[PDB]
């Protein structure tokens, strides 16, 4: 029996549609703190338990017989690593034989400051005592493609990337993979570093960009504090723009590039390309 927490999240949505090409929806448990954002899971079949990840008793409780466990990592970025901390500790108790985790490419050497609660939650699994895999995914291609229309409207892309070189992939790519190691044997104790076949700078991004919409856009790379101002200039939460800042310089350092090709070799073909995922912006 495989459980899955982050179930209602994008990535997961799409990691229960891969699983169910393969697994029986019964043999699925989507661990979920907000069943009535479990609607489709239910009508799939999919069993749905409540837990609080403040709640290490209830967690352990929503693991009871999990062999596998697919740790989608916590959205709320900030308060991050002591859930995770519930959750390992529940699994532990509850007796889980394997966690994946989605932690970030190449973690420990990762620029950017979003590698900090990744690595922490590296840190409990090395503890464990529990094998564990770390798919370590890189950029979601879908992020830049957040400020596709931004870009599009107001004439340009703007960031603070430089030439860095950004491997992204869709989040369907990086579900399958955390499909296959959650479901197909073989894949216990790896450290997969995940990330596109190919690579792009922000201005291949908008020759791109401007390519298949015709209108113009190019690409003004901003400093840091510049980038980040830039952000609450038009209205922005604070933290966001300063980890939207601090990625982008973490990429212009090359912490979002990797040529590895273990995504596609594991999901067995190439990876969503950025031409066919801009494609998508005039579906
Ligand atoms: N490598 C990359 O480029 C990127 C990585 N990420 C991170 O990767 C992971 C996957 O992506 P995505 O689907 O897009 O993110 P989402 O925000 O869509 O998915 C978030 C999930 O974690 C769960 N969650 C968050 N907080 C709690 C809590 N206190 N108790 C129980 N569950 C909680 C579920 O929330 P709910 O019910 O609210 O849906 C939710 O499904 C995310 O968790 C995110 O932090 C995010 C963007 C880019
Ligand atoms: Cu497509």
């Amino acid at each position: 029996m495989i459980a899955i927490t982050g179930a209602t999240g994008q990535l997961g949505h799409y990691v229960i549609e891969s699983l169910m090409k393969t697994v029986p929806a019964s043999q699925i448990v989507a661990i979920v703190r907000n069943p009535a954002k479990a609607q489709a899971l239910a009508a799939q079949g999919i069993t749905v338990r409540q837990a609080d990840y403040g709640d290490e008793a209830a967690l352990t409780s929503a693991l009871q017989g999990v062999e596998k466990l697919l740790l989608i990592s916590s959205s709320e970025v900030g308060q991050r690593a002591p859930q995770h901390r519930n959750v390992i500790n529940a699994a532990k108790a509850a007796g889980v034989k394997f966690i994946a985790y989605t932690s970030l490419l190449h973690a420990d050497t990762s620029p950017l400051g979003l590698a900090d609660e990744h690595i922490e939650t590296e840190k409990m699994l090395a503890d464990s005592g529990i094998v564990y895999t770390l798919l370590r995914n890189g950029w979601y291609s879908e992020n830049y493609l957040a400020s596709a229309p931004a870009a599009l409207e107001h004439g340009v892309f703007i960031g603070a990337a430089g030439d860095g070189k950004i491997a992204s992939a869709t989040r369907a790519d990086y579900a399958a993979a955390a499909a296959r190691v959650i479901s197909e044997a073989g894949h216990e104790g790896k450290v997969y570093e995940l990330a596109g076949d190919s690579a792009w700078t922000l201005t291949q991004l908008a020759a791109e960009l401007t390519k298949q919409s015709g209108k113009q856009v190019t690409y003004q790379n901003l400093s840091e504090a510049d980038f980040a101002a830039a952000l609450k200039s038009v209205g922005l939460p604070d933290g966001l723009a300063d980890m939207l800042a601090d990625s982008d310089v973490g990429a212009s350092k090359g912490g979002l590039f990797d040529d590895s090709k273990t995504l596609s070799k594991l999901i067995g073909h190439p990876t969503t390309t950025l031409a066919e995922s801009v494609s998508h912006l005039f579906n």
